[PDB]
């Protein structure tokens, strides 16, 4: 049911974007299907984590009937507007990475985003929550462009590949969006906000980014591009991944000079130099013990989190089951 | 005392938003120069017309003291968040016509837009009318993305080149953030908006903006570079002008064609023969009394709008004289 529930409200939010346009733009046939398409496209796909994150925090929040209905429709609503956010970013990377293609690739990203604003004033126009998640939601998205700041300049202004500033680009640029956003918004619709230590919530959030980032880092570089979905290519961009950060605490001053000379470059046989440094470094050893101190620093914190809001834990828990 | 007010506000706004960054965000020195010089680069520079307008509408609306005070400096804020939606504008055209400079201006381009929404959360965070102020600067946005649309695929889908299509672009893409939204905030900011004709409010917008419009295409290809301040583009660029939409309405079947085989090309003896085709069907000479019509309509609806609204009609006027 929550998959087919938010499937459906995805054709009632799209027919009330695309019939806006039509009576209230003066948008044309062509332009409308056009945009049908392209709204399908960016938005459809994915798994939706995001998304059904917000059903499961809204229906632990009623369980544990005009409200009911209302606030499910909600959960499906603000969903979408974190799935179209997802859209937006994705199309502005692909930007990143008189030609009409690049013009209406920036526009489809100026419109996704947008569409997540149009779509909240219209279903959520006579709710007094309206201001406080317009602000939230807000207040994430800056965060994230923040974060792809960090991220995309980390190694320029290798000293800032650090543990602590490695978790300052997962924090920005991944964790506010993906983890704390949705369990945020399924709060907001519950009007459950003020009844959550919010303190041990974005704890939980910044800690589950971490522990996804942290594995997504170890299989981009070792896991092949048939079984990863992508081909891996954090080597060649130099990014600063987890396996970067902890390479070079424990390398010797001729591996780091290896390291130095061989990280960033599309060179095949510079980017098997870094793997095989990663390798003889023990760094998928070092993998299983840092990613299971998360999980123990997540396990404990979901029970605090559940001493004064136990239905709340129990869809935190859900969400880490998903990332775990 | 509007420009000093307004450059005092700016360094207000931007001392704040670097401050936030650096506080709450965990932001480096290195980066917050960074984005310091990049906010100078992209919001100062220009003439401050739609920024001016929120100004010259609020003291319009308290003259004809705590609470002065305040609506000027709202009217200064919400001319700043004009002023950087037009700089994320200007940014994502740049780009539109692993590269660091590239991420880094797509980066750019949304810290701007964010940067909007942080200063209004912030000035106006107590203010009653943050949510309409933040619903309608949005919808704005939404519509100018809509425009940009139109104007990029115009050429595409010389059907769409008529006198009706330019209006619907210029409404879309100029006109509801350059003359409507300025108006708009400025009513906002002095709790005057239910004491105005909306109607004839947008109308007199649409107008204003369709006159700046067909000036600024007659003068990208009649007006030399060093007295324009740019390279005229349009004929090469294919735009759907009102010359070229003017010229189609007047021409013979072998001067259309003429016109066909000739516009859109790079090519300098092509836009040579497009400026020959415009110059021997009089449209310098149509443009003249295109222009008087439109500036008839203009003065007429100020009138009607003075009737209920004597203040407001005033402060419309002062922004019709900086375009006629």
């Amino acid at each position: 049911m929550p998959m087919q529930m938010f499937m459906q409200v995805y054709d009632e939010i799209q027919m009330f974007l695309l019939e806006e346009l039509e009576l209230k733009f003066d948008m044309d046939p062509n332009r409308v299907r056009y945009l049908r398409k392209m709204m399908d496209t960016t938005c459809l796909g994915g798994k939706y984590n995001r998304g059904l994150t917000v059903i499961d925090v809204a229906e632990s929040l009623l369980s544990l009937g005009a409200r009911r209905k209302r606030v499910l429709h909600d959960a499906c609503v603000c969903g979408w507007m974190i799935e179209f956010l997802q859209a937006h970013y994705l199309v502005e990377d692909d930007i990143m990475d008189p030609d009409v293609t690049v013009q209406c690739a920036i526009n489809d990203g100026l419109l996704l985003k947008s569409w997540t604003h149009m779509m909240a004033m219209h279903f959520f126009a006579d709710r007094p929550f309206l201001q406080d998640l317009l602000c939230r939601f807000n207040r994430v998205d800056y965060t994230t462009a923040v974060g792809q700041l960090y991220d995309v300049t980390s190694m320029f202004d290798f000293a800032e590949f650090t543990l602590s500033n490695y978790k300052r680009i997962v924090k920005y640029k991944t964790a506010y969006y993906t983890y704390l956003l949705p369990l945020v918004m399924g709060l907001i619709v519950s009007e459950a906000l003020p009844t959550v230590d919010m303190g041990v919530t974005e704890e939980l959030a910044m800690l589950m980014g971490e522990y996804f980032q942290v594995q997504d880092d170890v299989m981009d570089c070792f896991t092949p591009p048939e079984r990863l979905g992508k081909v891996g290519t954090d080597i060649q961009d130099a990014k600063c991944s987890w396996l970067a950060v902890t390479f070079l605490a424990k390398a010797s001053s001729a591996q780091v000079a290896e390291f130095k000379a061989n990280y960033g470059s599309g060179d095949s046989e510079k980017v098997a130099t870094v793997r095989r440094l990663y390798e003889e470094a023990d760094l998928q050893g070092d993998y299983v013990a840092y990613e299971a101190a998360v999980a123990e620093q997540v396990k404990e914190l979901i029970e605090k989190l559940r001493l004064c809001s136990p239905g709340f834990a129990a869809s935190v828990e859900t969400l880490w089951g998903k990332t775990y």
